[PDB]
C-alpha cells in the first residue's frame, strides 16, 4: 500500500484542491488530505471547520482521509507512514517557494518524496486568498468551490 | 465613446501611475482612475486623501475622472459603463498575479477587457511601497512623485 | 477617437489563440490590421500566400479586421499604416522578458505606437504555433487548437 | 495499484541528474520505463544505440527500470506502453513555462496519462546534458556530473 | 582600501549569510555586515541580539565589522565610506525585488555599486523565515545555522 | 588587495550596455580584462579582429581595461590570466536561470574564481547585441545603443 500526504492550509478548500487530490487518488492507494493549523496565516476558518469542509467535499473519494495537524509537516508525514508528499503547481511564483519547502522536507525526511501535480487549466488562476477577496466584496464564487464550502463561506461572511 | 477604468490602491499615486494613466488617455475617450478603499492593505492615506491627491496630480489630463470605491472592482466597472480595464506591467512578479486578477475579472464581467500597458524605463523599478519605505527613512523621493503628493507624504510623515 | 491597431506575427499557421486575441482587439479598436511577417528568420511551414489566405478565411466573420503581409521592421510598417496601437498576445507561458525588450525597443523606434497586451482565454493560454506544429509533425491530434480551414491545410501539408 | 511510469528524454548523454530522477521514480512506482527519443530535432552527440547502452549500464542496479528507444510522439508511446504516469525532472533552472505547455498538451493528447514532477538533489539542480556537453567540448572537467561509463564514452567521442 | 557593506535584517543570521559575507571578505579589504533595525518586519530577535549573534558568528573573519542601523541604507553606506553594496542572489524571486532596491540605492547614492553574489548550492533553498518556521515546529535546523545562533534560536523558542 | 577581474562575452558588437558594465567594473577592481570569445557556436556578424578593435577604441578612455581575445573555456582563460573575479552583467531581461547554471558550473571548474553580478543603468536594461543586430538588419535606428565607432562599423557591415 503506497501512502501519500497532501498537506496545506485549505482555508477554504477550493475546486483547485479537489482537482489535485482527485489526481492523487488515481495514482496512490491511500491519500491523507492534511490540514495545517497555520496560526501565522490568521485563517478565516478554524482548523475544525476546515477539516469538516474538506471531509464533506471529499466524501465521494473512497481512498481520501482528512486529518488536521499542528506538527512539523515532515514529522506528521513520518507518523502517517507516508512516502509521497503531493503539492499542486499552478505557475512560476508557486514553483520557487515549493522548491525551498521540498528541499527542507527532504533534509527532515529523505524518504518522503515530493511530487508536484498540475491542476486543470480551469483552476490554474485561482487560490483560497483570491476566492476570499472576491467573496468579501460579494462577488460570485460558486464556480470555484464545492457546494458545502460555498454555503459555509457565504454564512461566514453574512 | 470608449470608457476605460484604471483601478488600484494608489497609496499614494506615483509618477509610474501618472505615466500609465497618461498612456490610457491617449488611447481611450474617457478614463476613470478608480481608487480602491483596500482596508486589508492598511493604507497610509485615507481613501478621501488618496482621491484628493490623484485629482490634483491628474488635473492637467482633460479626460481623466478620479473616483473612490469599496465595491467589487468588476461591479464598479459595470456601473461605470467601462469595457476596458487598464493595469500597468513593470516586471515578471507583477505578470503572474495580474493574470489571476484578470481571469477572475473576466469570469465576473466577460465584456470587460483587461489591457496591460508598460511604463517608461524611468518608472519600471518603483512602487508605492518602495517610495513609502525610502520616505519613512527620510530618503529623497521628489523624483518619483507629483509635487502635491511629495508635499503630502512629507507632511504625513512629519 | 478612430483608433487603428496592428496585430503582427508569423501566424504559421494562425491558431484559435490568435483568433481569440484578434477578436478581443476588434471589440476595443475601430480598425485592426492582422499583419503577417513575410520573411521570418526561420523558414515557415506555410508560405506567406498560404498564411494570408488561411488568416483571411479564419477572420472573414470579423468586419473590422484587415489581413496584410509585411516584410519591413514591424515599427516601420505600423508607422506607414498610421497605427497608434500595437497588439501583443500574452499567454500564461509567454516570455515576458522578451515582451518587455520588444516593447521598449518598439517605443524607441516609434514613440507614438503604444504596445497593448491582451490575455487569451485560459483554453489557449498554454499553446503556441511552434508546439502545435511539433505535435502535428509527430502524429498528434491538434484539431482542437485550429480553425477548421487551418486543420484541413495542415493535414494536406503534412501528407506530402 | 501496479503503476507503470514513463521517463522520457533524449539522454544525450544520461547524467547523474537523470540517474537521481529515475532512482526517485523507482522508489514510487512499480515499473519505470526510461524512454530514449530516437530522432531528436537536433542531431544528438551520441547515436540512439550508444544512448541506450549507456543508460542500460548506468541503471543496471535498479531492478524495476526498463531502458527502451522510441520514435513517435511521447504520448503515443506512453499509450502503447500502458503507462499512466509521465515522469518530468524539475531542476532549479528548468523552463517551468515550457513544462506547463508540455503537460497541458500531453493531457490533451492522453488524458489518462498523469504528469508527475520530481525534484533532483541540490547537487544536480543547476546542470543539463546541454551545459555538460558544451563544457566537455571546450576542454572542461565534467567527471563529477556523469556515471563512470558515460565519462569514458564521452572522452572517446571527443577524442575523434 | 576598498570598503563594502552587506546590509540585511539577519533575523537570525544563517549559514547562507555566512557564505555570502565570507565570499565578500575574499574580494574586498573591509566588509561591514550591517544589520537593519527593520521594525516593519516585526523581527524575532532585537537589533542588539542580532548584532551579538552576527559578531560571534563572524569572529573568525578578520576583516568583518558588525554594525546595527536604523538609517536609510544609502545614507548609512555613505557614512561608512562604502563604495560597494553586497547582496546575495538565491533565485528569480529574489532577483526582481533586488533590482528595485539597487535602482533606488543608485538614485540615492550613484557611487555605491550594488554587487550580487551567489551562495553555495548547499544554502540556495534556505532563508531566515524558513529556518524560523521549521524551528517553531521543533524541526532540526542545526545544519543551517552557526552553533551560537542555533543555541539562541532554541533558547528564544523554549 | 590588487584584484584582477575578467568580463567575458562575444561583444558582437560591443554596445553601450557593455560599456556601462565594464565602466562599473573598473571603479571596483584594479585591473579589468574585457575578454572576447574567438569562436562562438553561432557565426558572429563581426570577425574576432573587428570585435577586438571596436572594443579597444570604445574603452580607450578607461585606463585599467585590457581588451583580449580568447578561444578556450572562459574558466580555463580566467585561470591562466590569474583572475579571481568573473564579471556578469545582469539586465532586467537576462535569463537569470542560465546565469545561475553558468555561475555554479564556473565555480565547479575554478572554485577560486568568484562570479560577480553588476546591474546596468535602466537606459540599457532592456537591450542585447542580438536585439540590436536584428533591428539594424531590418532597417531600424539603433544609434542610441552603440558607441559612435560601432555605429559607423555596423552601417558599413550592413551596406555590403
Ligand atoms: C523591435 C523588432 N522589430 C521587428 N520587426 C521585425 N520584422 C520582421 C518579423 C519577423 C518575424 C515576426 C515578426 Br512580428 C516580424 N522583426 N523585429 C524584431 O525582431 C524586433
Ligand atoms: C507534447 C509533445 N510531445 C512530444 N513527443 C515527442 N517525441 C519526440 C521527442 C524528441 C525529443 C525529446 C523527447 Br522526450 C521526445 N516530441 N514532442 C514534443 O515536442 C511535444
Ligand atoms: C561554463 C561555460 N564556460 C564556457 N566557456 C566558453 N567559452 C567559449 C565562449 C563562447 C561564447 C561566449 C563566451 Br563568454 C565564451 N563557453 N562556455 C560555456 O558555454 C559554459
Amino acid at each position: 500500500q503506497k501512502r501519500a500526504i497532501y498537506p496545506g492550509t485549505f482555508d477554504p478548500i477550493t475546486n483547485g484542491h479537489i482537482d489535485i487530490v482527485t489526481r492523487a487518488t488515481q495514482m496512490f492507494d491511500h491519500v491523507i488530505l492534511a490540514i495545517a493549523a497555520s496560526p501565522s496565516k490568521k485563517p478565516m476558518f478554524t482548523l475544525e471547520e476546515r477539516v469538516a469542509l474538506a471531509q464533506q467535499a471529499t466524501a465521494h473519494l473512497g481512498n481520501v482521509e482528512v486529518v488536521g495537524f499542528s506538527d512539523l509537516m515532515a514529522n506528521f508525514a513520518r507518523n502517517q507512514h507516508a512516502t509521497v508528499l503531493i503539492r499542486g503547481l499552478r505557475a512560476v511564483a508557486d514553483f520557487e517557494y515549493e522548491m525551498q519547502l521540498a528541499h527542507m522536507n527532504r533534509h527532515l525526511m529523505p524518504e518522503l518524496e515530493s511530487v508536484f501535480l498540475m491542476p486543470s487549466k480551469e483552476w490554474s488562476f485561482i487560490s483560497s486568498s483570491l476566492v476570499k477577496e472576491v467573496a468579501r466584496h460579494q462577488g460570485d464564487v460558486t464556480h470555484f468551490l464545492p457546494e458545502n464550502v460555498h454555503q459555509a463561506l457565504m454564512a461566514k461572511l453574512a
